[PDB]
């Protein structure tokens, strides 16, 4: 009968939700779920609670946008197993249904730095404008020479700290250093499961990133 809500919040990645922002994800993740298929592939099998884990990660990152920035597509995808050369080539072509792997979802629940479903809506926001993917989310036009400044000096900093200490000991997943597009989904995927990483590193992008998104993941580790 009912799905089991209050049972999928309680993973690490939601774990900072004030109850006024949960009772609000719960609300989002089940209009998500009556507008948009999770589509499990190859034998997959995803049970009530998965599907209402999943639903709520796709919302995160639009909880305080709304969910009309998720129009971009009316179905999800989802493998068993992962199959980025390919994967940035694919970004940069968008109607095209969300597609994820299990496996991938499943670490997505911790609070790692490591968020799949976060990356791919980031991937969304960016070209929801119709514009081609270019690390820049729909913001008023007189801020876009700023956030690509912010962007790609972030992008630069983090290419010094790889040349520095390693791709293995680096502070922000070396991928983030790839492209534009790839560099807002990455640190996207920071913003919601490490913002402690971010904050401090990159205080001028943090900024706009709370700005955009409308959420202070820092602060809410706070109380
Ligand atoms: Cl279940
Ligand atoms: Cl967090
Ligand atoms: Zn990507």
């Amino acid at each position: 009968a009912e799905m089991p809500w209050e049972q999928a919040l309680a993973i690490p990645v939601l774990a900072h939700l004030s109850s006024t922002e949960q009772h609000k994800l719960t609300q989002m993740a089940a209009r998500f779920l009556q507008q948009k298929r999770l589509v499990a592939l190859q034998g997959l099998e995803l049970t009530p609670l998965h599907q209402a884990r999943i639903a709520m990660l796709f919302c995160l990152p639009v909880l305080e946008l709304g969910i009309e920035w998720l129009d971009g597509f009316h179905e999800v995808l989802i493998y068993p197993a992962p199959f980025g050369l390919v994967h940035n080539q694919r970004v940069v072509q968008q109607q095209g249904p969300v597609v994820l792997n299990w496996l991938d979802i499943q670490d997505s629940f911790d609070a790692s730095g490591f968020n799949l479903v976060v990356h791919e809506v980031a991937h969304k926001l960016d070209t929801r404008n119709g514009d081609r993917a270019s690390g820049v989310p729909l913001i008023p036009l007189r801020e876009v020479a700023g956030w690509e400044h912010d962007l790609h000096a972030a992008m630069n900093n983090i290419q010094d700290e790889i040349d520095l200490v390693g791709e293995s000991a680096a502070s922000i997943d070396a991928y983030a250093a790839t492209d534009p597009a790839e560099c807002f989904a990455v640190l996207s995927e920071y913003f919601f499961s490490a913002p402690e990483l971010f904050a401090p590193r990159f205080p001028a992008l943090w900024q706009r990133f709370c700005h955009f998104y409308r959420q202070d993941p820092l602060a809410r580790r706070r109380e």
